[PDB]
């Protein structure tokens, strides 16, 4: 159960996440990710796009059918606070790509927590300008410490979660429709 593994779809959960994000030590903004793949196929890594903040961990390289990814990323500790914000991009064995979306911001006097989840027709990259689409123009979720569920298309939907402070979790469920 640390980032950078792959790990039981049904041991997923709101400890491990928090686990994970204790494991990463003070830091004011960062984020543990979780996601379960009950797609009913495998995922390939492709890549991850910070906008802002970084992340040490490398992506899992296959997460099967009933696998869980666990995944963390942290703000820069430079002298200009951002926050840590994101994408990534996983392609499915239909030859799609799983994008995720997480913005945990630095000044919450002006933003707040927001996720997102979609499947791109082919294969695509993780990139500003798919980070862009996603924040802005994809009706992302907020990170409002509740659940949300979203048919994604080909034959797969989406439940997930994120809490609305500053150390973030994000779990979601891929299932069938
Ligand atoms: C305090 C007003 C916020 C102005 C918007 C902005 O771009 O600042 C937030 C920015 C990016 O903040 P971040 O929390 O990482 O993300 C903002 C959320 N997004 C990127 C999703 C819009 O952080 C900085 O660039 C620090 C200010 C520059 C000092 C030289
Ligand atoms: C007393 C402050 C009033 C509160 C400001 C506010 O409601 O934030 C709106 C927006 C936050 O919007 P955003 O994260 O871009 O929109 C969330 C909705 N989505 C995710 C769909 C784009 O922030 C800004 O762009 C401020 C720019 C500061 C420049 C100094």
């Amino acid at each position: 159960d640390v980032a950078g593994a792959v790990i039981d779809g049904a041991g997923l959960g709101f400890d491990v996440l928090k686990t994970v994000l204790e494991a990463l030590g003070n830091v004011k903004r960062k984020i543990a990710v979780g996601i379960d793949n009950e797609s009913g196929k495998t995922w390939t890594a492709m890549n991850t796009y910070f906008r802002s903040g970084t992340s040490d961990i490398v992506l899992p390289h296959k997460v099967a059918h009933g696998k869980a990814l666990l995944y963390n990323g942290q703000k820069n500790r430079g002298p200009v606070a951002t926050g840590v914000v994101g994408v990534i991009a996983y392609s499915m064995s239909d030859g799609n790509t799983l994008a995720v979306l997480f913005s945990v911001p630095y000044d919450y006097n002006w933003y707040s927590n927001w996720w997102n989840v979609r499947v791109y027709k082919g294969q695509k990259r993780a990139d500003q300008r798919m980070y862009e689409e996603l924040y802005y123009h994809r009706s992302p979720f907020r990170g409002d410490n509740g659940w949300h569920s979203r048919g994604l298309g080909y034959g797969l939907k989406s439940r997930g979660f994120m809490n609305s402070s500053g150390h973030a979790i994000l779990e979601i469920h891929v299932t069938k429709a």
